[PDB]
């Protein structure tokens, strides 16, 4: 009996400091530290999930390579407390659309939503950007786990719809 029905390669991209590695560690290991992480110590993380009746193995990178790793899905992360990281999403997307797989799936993530007093990008602004690009949007906090599992499951769900 085969271990899994599907293998999906996922890449997290976005400006330095937005929480890409923290999002991965929370999802894959259910850990979080405020302490600086230069490297997670491995090239990628593996987690297996269930989608309807299918077992899906997720192979996830928090660093670019090929540059986009032949990813089936790309999670674009900004920090809701950092306006520059949000504006730069426009550039990340532009590069994905030109240089990643032609029909790669995309998800917009606004991270650090636990920091309500430091927020400078509204949820509505995040949603507007995602809508303009025809992609889904989710706000997360790696710190308290809010929406982290949902973000990756949502990404997997979008890929599955495309590959059947
Ligand atoms: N308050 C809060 N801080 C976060 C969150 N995620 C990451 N951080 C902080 O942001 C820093 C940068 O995160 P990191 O994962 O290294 O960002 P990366 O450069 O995109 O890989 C971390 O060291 C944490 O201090 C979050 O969800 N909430
Ligand atoms: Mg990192
Ligand atoms: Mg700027
Ligand atoms: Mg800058």
């Amino acid at each position: 009996n085969p271990e899994y029905d599907y293998l999906f390669k996922l890449l997290l991209i976005g400006d330095s400091g937005v929480g890409k590695s923290c999002l991965l560690l929370r999802f894959a290991d259910d850990t979080y530290t405020d302490s600086y992480i230069s490297t997670i110590g491995v090239d990628f993380k593996i987690r297996t999930i269930s989608l309807e009746n299918k077992t899906v193995k997720l192979q996830i990178w928090d660093t670019a390579g090929s540059y986009y790793r032949g990813a089936h899905g790309i999670i674009i992360v900004y920090d809701v407390t950092d306006r520059d990281s949000f504006d730069n999403v426009k550039q990340w997307i532009q590069e994905i659309d030109r240089y990643a797989m032609e029909n790669v799936n995309k998800l917009l993530v606004g991270n650090k939503c636990d920091l309500v007093s430091k927020r400078v990008v509204t949820s509505d602004e995040g949603r507007e950007l995602a809508d303009s690009h025809g992609i889904k949007f989710i706000e997360t906090s790696a710190k308290n786990a809010y929406n982290v599992e949902q973000a990756f499951h949502t990404m997997a769900g979008e890929i599955k719809k495309r590959v059947q």
